[PDB]
């Protein structure tokens, strides 16, 4: 019945994913500590423009993982929010079928920073991979199925390695008058 429920949830989450709080609890029990808590380290040069980077990362993650809006206009037992701060940032990822079978992965992530947000010398190869290559961003997941994290850690390593380049080019190289 676990496989049946996982397949049903995966089918429902294909396009609309108008889920139920029961489905959310099934995906992640309210109290089951995350299976894969990890930390991502960012260069210290990115300290001054943290909130812009937050917006760029929020925009860039939506490439493959979608936001949750299941069935409710109330936040009563909607999603567990470790260190929440009206505003929430949680994202669900659905695993695809692979090989001949085995797509039964649906995970919830509620990553934030180790800190909180309350507030040039040119460029080129010396700083290309010394400012974008990888202030911490702890990320934790609730793996209900077969997530197989050998293709998920990189799935957000790049997704944050590009939100850096985009932020820098929009912030530094853009306002230069021709």
């Amino acid at each position: 019945l676990d496989e049946a429920t996982l397949d049903v949830i995966t089918v429902m989450l294909v396009r609309n994913c108008k889920l139920t709080p029961a489905d959310v609890e099934f995906i992640q029990p309210p109290g089951s500590l995350p299976s894969e808590v990890l930390h991502l380290a960012l260069p210290t040069s990115c300290r001054p423009w943290l909130p812009a980077l937050a917006w760029y990362l929020r925009q860039n993650l939506l490439i493959f993982l979608h936001s949750p809006k299941y069935t409710d206009s109330n936040s009563r037992n909607h999603f567990q929010h470790p260190l929440p701060p009206p505003d929430l940032d949680i994202y669900l990822y659905n695993k695809p079928g692979g090989q001949g079978t085995g797509g039964k992965g649906v995970a919830c992530i509620t990553l934030a920073f180790v800190d909180e947000g309350g507030a040039p010398d040119p460029l080129r190869e010396e700083e290309f991979e010394q400012l974008t290559q990888v202030p911490r961003l702890r990320l934790d997941v609730w793996e209900k199925g077969n997530i197989s994290i050998v293709q998920l850690e990189e799935k957000l390593r790049g997704a944050a390695r590009q939100a850096l380049a985009d932020a820098i080019i929009e912030l530094q190289l853009l306002p230069a008058s021709l």
